[PDB]
């Protein structure tokens, strides 16, 4: 029985980040699903309950989005307490929360990703323009979809850099590539059917283009050290090339989120998906 | 004052890793220094203590070497307990414990580092030997345990079942220590101040190592090792986010060379936490 198999599970939800509200929604949905499945799940909100009280549990299902939950901190405590848990470890999480460090890992593994430049007051805006070309996208390095602005002149720059400066002291200008954006979800370390972003299955890629994108994303997922489940975002350009965008090591499990979509396209109810995520902890 | 200013401080020492002995040594020295300077420091060894006790301190001086203190685990627990602490945060520490991820990020920031292949059992060497060139230096990714290859691969798998082979290079090994984010005088190794490096080649290496230190997310204090080859080009080797503070340790050398007693070093490191 699932009560035996998993013992006491803590569903880690809410937390201290900007994304707390989304995390409460993921958490509730995951809790209800695990309970329907006969697992002994309990909400654990580390904003209200000391993380030392995790010692009362046999394992953790992490659905804390953003700062605290996705950046290696909560995984740090879980390692320290010797409690197994879902998703990526400390290293991968802390890399995955940083767009530039993720891309350097990707540049460093012979995987395609768009040129970029870190931009911090001191940097010269015409040395950026001449190297990258127009247009570019300005994004906060650490938010791990907020603060983004599209820059198509010298004029567009100064307003975009203060969009991102709210969310981050450190900001990257990345070369714009024209095309369509996709998300590739992961379950038990492997790629699930791709989803075009903006519904989005069918995604608009030939069987061939798709399985090639999934292979590429598998390697991106491994490179950065992600485990279990998560999403890689990618671009296809108007000449057919793929470009890796970013990694997400604790995706949404809200009723509008994309990983449930992709898991359902291959047989998983939402409750089955939740058991399968938790099975990584055995 | 100082008793007032820093409050109750926990010296994180000892622990459960292979480097425990060295940590105990670093820990006893830091505790002694802090206590001489009037700060209310107390030893906190995780082997004898409960995590729930960290909440009794206003700040922590981390001198836990290896697994636990150097890979972000303890940093994670302190972030969540809201305990300010010395040195590098979760990310920098997690990356710094890993020679390849560190070198990857360095490649990616256009900083010099020697070629390498990851090399585990069930891969053929002739791919590696062809690509890097003999001679070559195997080493565990996540920690010495080194050598200079059918048998040397299992000496690494003692420590870590993933190993890296690095293009060996002829030259002089250095280490460049950091305090309050800024680099300190450099030290040759196999004394080592003077290092044997012109004032001008010294500032070049420091400003480079500063960038390598920054690029990896490291903060406050630490060490970057580097090499200079026969033609005078520096190659970065690795980063260390919780260096020794034993009586033979390099960071105390480097800081004495610029006017810090061991005791003023310790206080200066603790000042990162305000």
């Amino acid at each position: 029985s699932n009560a035996t198999k998993f013992g006491k599970v803590a569903v880690l939800l809410g937390g201290k980040s900007a994304e707390r509200a989304v995390s409460l929604d993921s958490g509730q949905a995951v809790l209800d699903a695990l309970l329907r499945s006969g697992v002994q799940a309990e909400a654990f909100d580390p904003q209200d309950r000391s993380v030392t009280e995790l010692v009362n549990y046999d394992r953790a299902f992490i659905v804390l989005h953003g700062r605290g939950g996705e950046d290696g901190q909560i995984q740090g405590v879980l390692e320290w307490l010797n409690i197994p848990y879902t998703g990526t470890g400390v290293q991968g999480s802390a890399i995955g929360m940083d767009k530039v460090k993720t891309k350097q890992i990707w540049q460093g593994s012979d995987l395609p990703t768009a040129p970029y430049r870190i931009i911090t007051k001191e940097t010269d805006l015409d040395s950026v323009i001449a190297e990258l070309g127009l247009p570019v996208i300005i994004k906060p390095v650490h938010e791990g979809s907020v603060g983004m602005s599209k820059v198509e002149k010298a004029e567009d720059f100064a307003a975009a850099i203060e969009k991102a400066t709210q969310h981050d002291a450190v900001v990257m200008a990345e070369k714009w590539i024209t095309g369509r954006e996709f998300t590739i979800s992961f379950l038990n370390g492997q790629p699930l059917p791709v989803i075009r972003l903006q519904y989005g299955i069918p995604c608009g890629l030939s069987e061939t283009e798709e399985k090639k994108l999934q292979a590429l994303c598998l390697r991106a997922f491994q490179a950065v050290g992600a485990e279990g489940w998560g999403r890689i975002d990618a671009m296809q350009d108007e000449q057919g090339n793929f470009w890796l965008l970013e990694v997400n090591t604790v995706p949404g499990m809200t009723s509008h989120s994309l990983v449930p979509k992709a898991a359902k396209a291959v047989g998983y109810s939402f409750d089955e998906l939740c058991v399968a995520i938790l099975e990584q902890t055995l």
